[PDB]
């Protein structure tokens, strides 16, 4: 098994930029004030790669909640680049049900209310760290295949099955997003 | 930035034997019927590894309430191996908080009740899917440094601070537990 360098800009201290998560200016915060607006994310390419999937997980949730945050799911990523705001505009990636999701099975919702909620959250959700600065980690797979056969919704652990034996390699890299309010 | 192979014990299927998870005969249990009795996992030696440590996850776990699970969190392995029963038993590793926790901020438990929860939960807490058959990872971590500054209570993000920059090589492997029902 292989692994391959992950980029995503940040300044000088290792800090993404406050448009990508919870002190974000306004503009870049959706009708209910939360950042949807995904950073431009970017890794080698790998021989034999034909698709790539990406998570990204807030570990230092766990402290904070009892368990590590799901930021953003992606499978079905063609190319190794994901464009700056690509949760809202690219429409051949196929997205995951983030951590703010309110259908995961135990839920006191219906059915249907768990299926709009899961499509709701289906995107990008970015750091909101309340306790103090967060590491995120990114992680990308390549992957031997094309095509996932993933259909919104789905989650984490179904990403996993799907990419079970055709993953070639993995690539890490962390990244830092300030206290958030 | 290395890769290295991962051991576990499981069936011809996948899957780890049913004592490791609560589906468990009441002997590997505790007074209370949890699964806290870990199973041996061993991995190839690494190149320049002064120590190891070790994070068990159910990625599944996010369908059934919304995030993935954390099952054990262990520091300061000085050898390529935890034997079976370790988490009650060995005496030179260092454990990080399982998801069982209510010691997370914002429980709403008081500040002196959170601590006791955090070290009561300070273990291995094996598989117990509800749903169905869940796949488990097993990740581990070869360090350039003989001992983490890590004293319990502490979460997978202390474990990840103290890492960051001494992590020379990573191994995974995956494996199946069945269903638990009652």
């Amino acid at each position: 098994m292989k692994t391959f360098e992950v980029m995503i800009q940040t300044d000088s201290k290792g800090y993404l930029d406050a448009k990508f998560g919870g002190n974000a200016p306004k503009a870049f915060l959706n009708s209910n004030g939360l950042p949807t607006y995904s950073p431009k994310i970017s890794w080698q390419k790998v021989e034999g790669a034909q698709s790539y999937a990406l998570e990204l997980i807030d570990h230092d949730a766990q402290k904070v909640c009892g368990m590590p945050f799901v930021h953003w799911v992606v499978g079905n990523i063609a190319h190794n680049v994901l464009e700056e705001n690509a949760s809202m505009m690219d429409k051949r990636i196929v997205q995951g049900v983030n951590s703010l999701t309110q259908g995961f099975i135990r839920s006191p919702l219906n059915e249907s209310e768990k299926q709009r909620s899961n499509l709701n959250n289906s995107v990008y959700i970015g750091p909101m760290p309340p306790n103090g600065d967060h590491h995120y980690l990114i992680q990308v797979y390549a992957l031997d295949i094309p095509k996932l056969a993933l259909k919104a919704p789905f989650f984490l652990g179904d990403l996993h099955d799907k990419m079970r034996n055709h993953i070639i390699a993995i690539g890490r890299k962390e990244f830092l997003y300030k206290q958030f309010v």
